[PDB]
């Protein structure tokens, strides 16, 4: 269920990934048309976003609050549509038909929409309904900010006063912070409200966490890239966060046997450097049926192997998960394959006073971007397979239903982990996924501003570690507690010639610090950076600073090392991303 809103959520983020930073006019208009068809066609999507959280929370919005929200939204739709048609005409029409009279038409259309947004926002955040309005607020907030940046692109062409464009920009800055912070605060409120002790508690908890990531968290991660002044070129970026699909189970009610909340949540993958699915070792066991004829084999346990980020080749192999095989082991290898789908079969045996159920078959859809070919790999228990009951596509829809799945998919398989039920009753598999936007090669684009998340590093040092992200950066971050090296990340230059770059860093620090950059062990850039937080502060939007290094440089190597100094006992530095700006 709710796949509709999930698809819309996924698609918008996927489309925005193409118009982030300073977009070219044609691209901006194209975006806007899909945007209007997806998010702003009628009241249906908005109604579905409210129902979505109501379902996750098992609570309802007071009818009056629901109706007012929908009323505001009808009005905002007209404002957006009227605006887009005018913008579309403006781009299309030559720099001749631009008379003072048409300029005033577009200026007032724009002023109306922007103003209507600021006025309406509070309606999506009424006291007591903050969490339930989250996806609605997130989508409305996004529209407001995306709309705002247009004033910095076309402001002068439209004949706006210098004062007007500037007023819009300050307003954009303030709202980027507020909207981001509002979303994280209420996101967390909702998350804590769902923490329980039962297996059923964890499924709900995790479903909320995944759905809020796809519709809210992924979106707010893009907000900063709408600043066309800081990002005067197109931006190459990616989302590095993990999402866990619902557990694969044969029965709807496990009658108390489900793995406890703590035995799941405390054991899922913790903040780690980015990696990719390399190999899976399937363990099978025999489940006897009370009458023999109803027996079946099932997936009892597993081993998983991942390969690190580019720059390192040593394979990481997981501890054993679940139960050892009673049957012959099955191994599937994925080196250079992207698993974009997983479809599973389950089966059950009804005993006089017990029910036994397990995953009997798993078909993986893979795509090889090198040899531009899709294919499948499957796990088969070999005995009494039953029927398909679980499809990843229901939880992780494609970015586009236009192209074939091997092209339009939104996520790939990263991890597999088997949990044991209570009372030796069976196995529960849990799958972890990563976003499609992740570039394996860590490629530095010669025409765009490239954002490199630090989690893409292949080596941490001097006691640097991966820490849970503040929920608004699209992934995790690096924590530095000691003076010295911190991370080594492998970089792939896209051009052969001596292209020069400027580097920018997105960080948070308890003290004034010095960042040093080295290529293949040789220092090339060193600079001074401001303190952004006090010891013990929690990380919100304003905790981070984006600062440039003075001198330009060439990519005369691949191994980028970031070093930190100037820390005192108790000081902490958090690194989110390193950016590259193509310069002449």
């Amino acid at each position: 269920t709710t796949k509709d809103v999930i698809q819309k959520g996924i698609s918008v983020v996927g489309d925005l990934l193409g118009v982030v930073g300073f977009p070219f006019g044609g691209a901006l208009v194209s975006f806007y048309t899909n945007f209007l068809n997806t998010i702003w066609p009628s009241e249906d999507p908005w109604k579905a976003f409210m129902e979505q959280v109501e379902a996750l929370m098992d609570q309802k919005i007071a009818d009056y609050a629901k109706n007012k929200a929908l009323a505001e939204l009808q009005g905002l739709q007209n404002n957006v549509e009227d605006y887009v048609s005018a913008l579309s005409s403006w781009q299309k029409n030559p720099v001749s038909s631009r008379n003072p009279h048409s300029q005033g038409r577009i200026r007032e259309l724009f002023s109306q929409a922007e103003s209507h947004f600021r006025n309406s926002m509070p309606s999506f955040a009424i006291s007591g309904y903050e969490v339930l309005f989250l996806t609605t607020y997130a989508q409305a907030a996004n529209t407001h900010l995306f709309l705002l940046k247009d004033a910095q692109i076309y402001g002068e062409e439209w004949g706006y006063e210098k004062e007007d464009i500037a007023e819009f920009y300050k307003r954009q800055l303030k709202l980027t912070q507020e909207y981001t912070d509002h979303c994280v605060k209420w996101y967390n409120v909702g998350l804590d409200k769902l923490r329980g002790s039962s297996y059923e508690s964890w499924v709900n908890f995790n479903r909320y966490r995944r759905e809020m990531t796809l519709t809210v968290l992924d979106l707010i991660a893009l907000f900063p890239l709408y600043d066309v002044r800081l990002y005067p070129k197109e931006v190459k970026t990616e989302l590095t966060r993990d999402v866990l699909t619902d557990p694969i189970v044969g029965v709807n009610n496990l009658r108390g046997y489900g793995t406890t909340f703590s035995n799941i949540e405390n054991y899922i993958r913790k903040p780690h450097l980015f990696d990719y699915l390399h190999r899976i070792q399937f363990h099978t066991r025999f489940q006897p049926g009370y009458y023999g004829n109803d027996s079946f084999n099932y997936w009892s346990g597993n081993y998983v192997s991942t390969r690190p980020s580019i720059g390192s080749n040593d394979i990481i192999t997981s501890p054993f998960y679940g139960n050892k095989s009673s049957e012959p082991v099955q191994n599937l290898e994925f080196n250079g394959e992207k698993v974009y789908r997983a479809v599973a079969n389950t089966n059950l045996a009804v005993w006089p006073s017990a029910v036994y159920s397990g995953v009997t078959k798993v078909e993986f859809s893979q795509y090889n971007d090198q040899t531009d070919e899709a294919s499948t790999q499957t796990y088969d228990s070999k005995r009494n397979v039953g029927a398909v009951s679980w499809d990843s596509i229901d939880q992780l829809p494609p970015e586009t239903t236009d192209e074939p799945l091997e092209k339009g998919y939104s996520h790939q398989l990263n991890y597999v982990m088997c949990f044991l039920m209570q009372g030796s009753r069976g196995t529960i598999p849990v799958l972890t996924w990563t976003h499609k936007s992740v570039d394996f090669f860590n490629m530095i684009d010669s025409k765009k501003i490239t954002q490199l998340p630090l989690v893409k590093a292949y080596k941490l040092q001097s006691g640097a570690s991966v820490v849970a992200g503040p929920r608004f950066t699209g992934g995790d971050i690096i924590q530095c507690t000691e003076n010295g090296s911190a991370a080594t990340i492998y970089v792939t230059p896209d051009v052969s010639y001596s292209q020069k770059y400027r580097a920018r860093i997105h960080y948070a620090s308890t003290s004034q610090i010095t960042f040093t950059l080295s290529l293949d062990g040789a220092p090339f850039n060193q600079y001074y950076f401001d303190k952004t937080i006090n010891k013990g502060d929690t990380l919100t939007y304003n905790s981070f600073n984006l600062a440039s290094f003075s001198t330009p440089f060439e990519l005369s190597g691949n191994n980028l090392q970031i070093g930190v100094t100037g820390l005192s006992a108790g000081d902490k530095v958090y690194i989110d991303k390193i950016e590259f700006i193509p310069v002449n």
